[PDB]
DNA sequence: TAAACCAGACCGTC
């Protein structure tokens, strides 16, 4: 009636519907001394926390930055990530009490959780050294006080960008003595947003440089294929990296599981989400803690609520958790203490437990679905793993072509390394907005570098535009407006719509958060919103003004609606027309229609009533890239050609960020088989981005070099026919690269 | 697919 891990381990590896299984070898701590030279406070500090010997990859951080080489450390999960840093600031400053840091933290959560560690190590040491957070949330008044009493600041690049740099001034005592500054998830900072943060980081050299003090860059990434890159591309500053970790590792046993078939002629498998409720359920029903990822929100709640009603018998109510982003703050910090000091057994989430807060190691892992990436699936493994017993990590794919295909072929995914991060610093658009902030901060100097090499051509250019003024050779603000408020960081940014849940007009609180794009689908006027297992109606939503007014009613059924997305070219402005196909550079609007919600029963699964959503079909104006095919009376089959589109367009969508070096996310690949305006098949490339910022206009002037890049990924790519990393494994004729080629040959 | 962030200081009225 009790089993234990191995046991359930030894259960799982016979006779079941696992397809792979892959056993990474355990290993041994791999070490150095604490170097003696550490100030004998902090040695004991460190021995009180279980740390009197170093690891290898701590040890090498700790030299490396004492000599004054930046470094790039890939620690993995309970690696002693943050001591890599830890150690080298509280030495310095218990050395000189005037030195200072920065600390740059993509969330103010994370902030402020580093602060809280430090505070204890601070108050284990006993040397009156402050450590604050400076983020948005940091009450005006308080912020005087940190400006010029905290040795350690904590901010966001976000608020670097928007209050630290601008006011230096304020931050004088700050500058001058900087001699280290963290970056704590090098990774986060890709794409676009990486873009604007290594303008921002280069502002933060201008200022550093200066004020008198030239620091020395610590920073923590995930595993991208391209860690030492993207790190000396983001910092400007010589990386060396910190790969061998020597941390204690575990057997660790990486499972891929394939549910049952339940209509062969039909070829439906059962669902991932009820095979995952019952292993989840042998697992936690012996009291093994688990982390089971989902791929959505819904999911993650409705996998919440299938594992707590099977597994309430015996375990009990209050230890299986839920986690996503929208949960209050309170919530996601409690959950996040629970599944740390061990009084949380389960806990089912959204990929919002990839990034690297502190929820301690899991026992089992299990995956409902492929996450989508081998970065985002390795991430989520490396969230189970005891020191020094054993873990396991189940992922049991779904009915997706792309997960069949990781089952089909296991290997594909165990030889293919994680993926690579690109920014493009040298965005006109990103350049120019923090050229501005930065001249506003000082006056730049024409034949000073900014980044890469001289830019005084855009100086030129500002200078004609009445923001900046030359005097002799340097370039003032000459504005009285204030730039870097107007600019977001991240301007894929939004307004979220408040979950307010007026019961009693008595107590009326807010419960919740939710994007405004989500809350279309999530949180529309006869809506249900699950939080952890609690039921609300959405009594009414107020677009207009992000809110959502919402009771707590107890009904048997849950809410989902789709939303149906158009596309409509506004007007051409560029094109270049070919022998067989034409190539336009224009404006475009992307449309979301909200159109009916279904209900369906919880426990069954089945639909029993739909319903209306009166909401605006939402667009977004953006700027696209697009070739139309040109077609003769000797034409393809209407529906072969659209599964040729979709290869075409997951080729592109392969290439495009590999060339104009953005993320995947920052630019769309969609098909149309009769666009609306000419009737002929289209592939259209957006960048996502309100404004659009310049994605999809290079996509048309480089277009010919992505073409045949792409003929040339599509050739050397090692699968038969098709895999997830070039044409998608989804056309229905043999020989389907050979299709494919020859439609890249006709646009080429 | 989910998720994330944003002057310092003064002013005029409660
Ligand atoms: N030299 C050491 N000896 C013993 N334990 C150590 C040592 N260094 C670090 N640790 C342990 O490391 C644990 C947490 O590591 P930490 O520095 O927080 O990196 P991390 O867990 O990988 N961060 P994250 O990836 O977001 O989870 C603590 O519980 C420490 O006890
Ligand atoms: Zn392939």
């Amino acid at each position: 009636k009790k089993k234990s891990l191995t046991e359930l381990i030894s259960d799982l590896k016979g006779n079941e519907n696992v397809v792979n299984w892959h056993e990474i070898e355990p290993r041994e701590a791999k070490t150095r001394p604490m170097p003696e030279s550490i100030d004998e406070r902090i040695k004991a500090a460190l021995s009180k926390r279980g740390i009197d010997e170093l690891y290898t990859h701590q040890y090498s951080a700790f030299q490396y930055v004492q000599k004054g080489e930046s470094i790039v450390t890939v620690t993995p999960t309970a690696s002693g990530k943050t001591l890599c840093y830890n150690l080298p600031v509280l030495q310095s400053i218990a050395q000189d009490e005037t030195n200072r840091a920065l600390y740059l933290f993509p969330t103010k959560a994370l902030a402020q959780d580093q602060k809280s560690e430090l505070n204890e190590i601070i108050d284990e040491m006993g040397i009156d050294i402050k450590s604050f957070t400076y983020d948005g949330d940091t009450s005006p008044a308080i912020r005087q006080k940190v400006r010029k009493a905290g040795h350690i600041v904590i901010t966001n690049p976000d608020m670097l960008h928007s209050a630290i740099l601008p006011h230096h001034t304020k931050w004088v005592s700050l500058f001058e003595n900087l001699k280290y500054i963290v970056i704590d998830e090098l990774h986060t900072y890709r794409g676009v947003f990486g873009s604007h943060v290594a303008n921002v980081i280069r502002r933060l050299k201008r200022i550093c440089r200066f004020y008198g003090s030239d620091p020395v860059f610590i920073c923590t990434s995930a595993t991208i294929a391209n860690p030492k890159e993207l790190g000396e591309q983001l910092t400007g500053k010589p990386m060396r990296l910190v790969d061998d970790n020597g941390a204690p590792s575990g057997r660790k046993h990486f499972v891929f599981y394939n549910p049952p078939i339940v209509n062969k002629p039909l070829n439906i498998r059962r669902s991932a989400t009820a095979e995952v409720n019952e292993l989840a359920k042998e697992f936690l029903k012996n009291k093994v803690q688990t982390i089971v990822f989902a791929r959505s929100r819904v999911r993650v709640e409705i996998i919440l609520s299938h594992i707590q009603e099977l597994v309430k018998k015996e375990i009990g109510t209050k230890s299986i958790r839920g986690y996503r982003g929208g949960y209050l703050p309170k919530e996601r910090r409690e959950i996040e203490r629970g599944l740390r000091e061990g009084d949380i057994l389960g806990v089912v989430s959204t990929n919002a437990l990839e990034l690297g807060v502190d929820i301690g190691q899991l026992q089992v892992c299990v995956m409902t679905g492929y996450p989508g990436s081998v970065a985002s699936a390795w991430q989520q493994a490396g969230r189970a793993g005891r020191r020094h017993g054993e873990s396991l990590i189940i992922m049991v794919a779904n009915s997706t072509p792309i997960d069949q295909y990781i089952v089909r072929h296991p290997e594909y995914f165990f030889n293919r390394s994680p993926e690579s991060a690109r920014i493009n610093p040298e965005n006109l658009i990103i350049l120019v907005d923090h050229l501005k902030c930065a001249a506003y901060e000082l006056p730049f100097r024409a034949d000073e570098e900014f980044g890469a090499m001289e830019v005084s051509d855009i100086l030129e250019y500002l200078q004609e535009e009445a923001v900046l003024h030359r005097n002799g050779e340097r370039y003032h603000w000459a504005s009285e407006s204030f730039p870097a408020s107007n600019i977001s960081l991240r301007s894929a940014s939004q307004e979220n719509v408040v979950i307010v849940d007026q019961s009693d007009i008595a107590n009326v609180r807010i419960i919740g958060e939710m994007d405004r794009f989500s809350a279309m689908t999530l949180l529309h006027d006869e809506a249900i919103y699950l939080h952890e297992g609690v039921q609300y109606q959405v009594e009414k939503l107020d677009w207009d003004h992000k809110k959502a007014y919402v009771r707590k009613v107890d009904v048997e059924y849950y809410t989902d609606a789709n939303l149906a997305v158009q596309l409509k070219v506004l007007e051409i402005d560029k094109t270049k027309e070919k022998s067989r196909t034409s190539l336009h550079y224009g404006d475009v609007t992307v449309n979301a229609l909200p159109t009916i919600f279904k209900k369906i029963k919880m426990t069954t699964f089945e639909n029993i009533g739909s319903g209306p959503i009166h909401l605006p079909e939402e667009e977004l104006h953006t700027s696209a890239a697009w070739l139309e095919i040109k077609t003769a009376d000797e034409d393809i089959g209407e529906k072969t050609l659209e599964q040729l589109l979709l290869g075409i367009s997951n080729v592109l969508q392969h290439i495009v960020p590999v060339y104009i070096m953005c993320d995947r996310n920052d630019v769309h690949v969609v098909s149309q088989i009769k666009a609306a305006h000419t009737g002929l098949p289209t592939i259209f490339l957006y960048d996502h981005y309100p404004g659009g910022i310049g994605l999809a206009e290079e996509v048309f002037k480089r277009f010919s070099d992505i073409n045949e890049a792409a003929k040339q990924l599509i050739t050397h790519c090692p699968c038969h026919d098709g895999c997830p990393s070039c044409i998608g494994t989804e056309i229905e004729g043999i020989k389907a690269k050979e299709r494919i080629l020859q439609l890249l040959d006709q646009m080429s």
